[PDB]
């Protein structure tokens, strides 16, 4: 396919996947402070999947890419915020991440196609 809009709702089928996960419910709201006090010590960008869905359905992302960074930036918080690499909330992480990197790269792959025959002349 050469449609260079079709990514968006490749992205929205998903995060409806990710939201159907047990491994995501962690990360689906903003982290809670009260529980992780230190937390905003750590992390300097806090993301989670209700940012990225609702970013995505206010048409604020120009490009899957800038999508796949935040949802990346998510996984990259639980690996720095983790008191232990074997730990419960990172062990959830990692099987997500194996997840999303394993269905968004045909999403890249197409749209970056896409716009390559856009250019094409
Ligand atoms: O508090 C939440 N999530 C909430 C709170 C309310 O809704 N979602 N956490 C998930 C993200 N997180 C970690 O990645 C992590 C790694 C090791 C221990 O935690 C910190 C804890």
């Amino acid at each position: 396919s050469y449609d260079i809009q079709a990514w968006k709702k490749q992205c929205e089928e998903l995060l409806n996947l990710i939201f159907q996960c047990e491994d995501s419910e962690p990360f689906r709201q903003p982290v809670d402070l009260l529980e992780y006090p230190d937390y905003r010590d750590i992390i300097d960008t806090p993301m989670d999947f209700a940012t990225v869905r609702e970013t995505l359905e206010a048409g604020n992302y120009e490009s899957p890419m800038e999508l796949c960074k935040d949802v990346r930036l998510i996984f990259s918080n639980s690996k720095a915020y983790t008191p232990s690499k074997r730990s419960r909330i990172y062990s959830m992480s990692l099987r997500l991440s194996a997840f999303f990197e394993e269905h968004i790269s045909s999403v890249l792959s197409d749209y970056k196609s896409a716009l390559r025959f856009h250019k094409r002349n």
